[PDB]
């Protein structure tokens, strides 16, 4: 579109810095740029999609607390980060779980082959030893966890999207969840897709035992009950995007924990909803590419617990300090490890 | 990379600007500019990839012609543009050949449908009328073929690269080339590959005959003989990577005929060559995202006779003018239409 503006415009021999003098205005460019590269320049501020810029007015740590009293339709985005102290075996790593598994089962090439459904089909076997490992009550959720439990208590929760898998969120008793990765909720027969419970497979999986489709006939292969997580090539759930486009316009405020937003499709929402409402971030490491009007970096559970300090009421009593400020809205705290 | 390198520099409260001032010296960024939108432009700054800017020392069709006598190895870029004075029926557009084919053919969904792998093995006939109004020998190929197919006749034709199917090019007589979608060159049975020439299944579609493999059993379906085009999904041919990885190294001259260049892998040609080899454009319209050092615009024939015109010697005859010159290289000739 701005890419034929500008075509027209070479076609007659326009001087793009009377053009850029109308889109920089308060801006001259330096006089050794080809004129090409100027146009190119031109392009790209027309082209430059609509960013949500930072609320001048929403800054400090104070401000947040505010925001997470008074608002009550709060998306929360959570990643890795939540379940860093839930002591749960890293997998995605060729040194993690699948260490212990290549042992058992050498025929595994990659720690991503057990959640590949077509390996997934030739041997279901080792995805269920790591299942028996992380399978839901195994594991104590986190400070973080839990307020987000409480602020659904409270009727503040608009929704919880997370990209982890652990469903701890379920264990520490959210109800308003999408698991965008899926999760161990649920599972379903590969074939009839019959669905049944968490509860419904756990003796199964803790017995090393591969849960079986009741509908199907016993004498069929691929009847094997899996956990809706999403495998390899897999389809996100429908309940994702159905999700999205009621809550883009009814959330009031954003708040990210322990994610670096860089795969999708949790990455695509802060920039997806309406930039007038208040983005707060708490991780590891800032987030360049994103403009939150507050920011608040280090360990996860450190700052969960620094604002169920600040927040009081029955938010205070979950707790069990120094921070460093960089104006105009940036807090490091103790875990801050930005690698 | 830059990105972390933004990170790092966020966790302590670097002013960014200072940073700006090493990599934009005389440029002031506005002062009402956010302080994370810096950031940005700092990392887009750094991660910025290398892109050949224009030879300030190669501007006038004087210069391109010089490059055309004294350059050996020569890679063109053909596209649309080359076969528009060759009244070939088009077939990409819903009002086309798409039009002939869906009255006696009424089960084509698109005039994509007959370019689908899937589809034709549903239905191969409305594919092969089509290849039969379009065959080779029955058009005559435009100045431009015989001008790329003169320049391979003198050695100096690296290579032509091509986005067209009309298969003109072998019509013409051009040797070293190299077609990216495919083309009617040759055919290949879906089942055994038995590769057969052009001239093998001529007579067949030329009586409405689908071409049956000879290899193959007679009671076999997909035993058909399909002309190398590559459909929908199906990979480039392996002729093109590993000419490329030749080429590029070898190239002293690169000339873009006819192509708007905005799809692969022949738009990423220009691109992936050494900056310091020259780069001429011949084309209905500009192509901003690029810089090419002589920009000659209008119809394509028109500016290869002004080419052959001024080459003299055996050029010349091949011939049968007016432009507007816009400084620095950029030349309007008939033919510019820049839609
Ligand atoms: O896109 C820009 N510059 C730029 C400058 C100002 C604003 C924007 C922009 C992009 N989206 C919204 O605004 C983009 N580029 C760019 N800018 C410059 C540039 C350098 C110094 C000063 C200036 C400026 F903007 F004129 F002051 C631009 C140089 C090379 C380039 N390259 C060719 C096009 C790209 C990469
Ligand atoms: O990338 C730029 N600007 C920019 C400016 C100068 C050079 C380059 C560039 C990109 N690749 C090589 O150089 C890029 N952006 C950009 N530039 C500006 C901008 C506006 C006026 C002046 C300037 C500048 F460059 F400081 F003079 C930058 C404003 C917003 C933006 N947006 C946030 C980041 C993007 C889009
Ligand atoms: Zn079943
Ligand atoms: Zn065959």
């Amino acid at each position: 579109g701005p890419y034929t503006f500008v075509q027209q415009h070479l076609m007659i021999g326009t001087d793009p810095r009377t053009i850029l003098k109308d889109l920089l205005p308060e801006t001259i460019p330096p006089p050794e740029l080809d004129d090409m590269t100027l146009w190119q320049i031109v392009i790209n501020i027309l082209s430059e999609p609509p960013k949500r810029k930072k609320r001048k007015d929403i800054n400090t740590i104070e401000d947040a607390v505010k925001l997470l009293q008074e608002c009550k339709k709060i998306i929360v985005l959570t990643g890795a980060g939540v379940s860093v102290s839930c002591g749960i075996p890293d997998f995605r790593s060729r040194d993690g779980i699948y260490a212990r598994l290549a042992v058992d089962f050498p025929d595994l090439p990659d720690p991503q082959a057990m959640f590949d459904i077509e390996y997934f089909r030739k041997d279901p076997r080792p995805f269920f030893k790591f299942a028996k490992e992380i399978y839901p009550g195994q594991f104590q959720p986190s400070l973080c966890h839990k307020f987000i439990a409480l602020s659904d208590k409270e009727g503040k929760l608009l929704r919880n999207y997370t990209q982890n898998i652990d469903t701890l969120e379920q264990v520490a008793g959210i109800q308003r969840i999408i698991q965008c990765h899926g999760s161990f909720a649920t599972a379903s027969c590969l074939i009839c897709k019959y669905k049944v419970d968490c509860e419904a497979v756990r003796g199964d999986i803790f017995n090393q035992v591969v849960p079986r489709c009741p509908r199907c006939p016993a004498d069929e292969p691929l009847a094997i009950m899996k956990p809706e997580i999403v495998f390899f090539g897999e389809n996100l759930p429908e309940q994702f995007h159905r999700a999205m486009k009621y809550d883009k316009d009814e959330v009031d405020l954003l708040i990210v924990i322990g994610s670096s937003l860089k795969v999708r499709p949790v990455a695509l929402i802060p920039s997806s909803i309406p930039h007038e409402v208040p983005q707060i971030l708490i991780n590891r490491e800032p987030l360049p590419h994103l403009h939150f009007d507050v920011e608040l970096l280090g360990d996860c559970d450190v700052i969960i617990n620094e604002l169920c300090h600040r927040l009081g009421g029955e938010y205070a009593k979950l707790c069990c300090s120094q921070y460093l400020f960089l104006p105009p809205n940036r807090y490091i705290f103790h875990g801050a490890e930005v690698y």
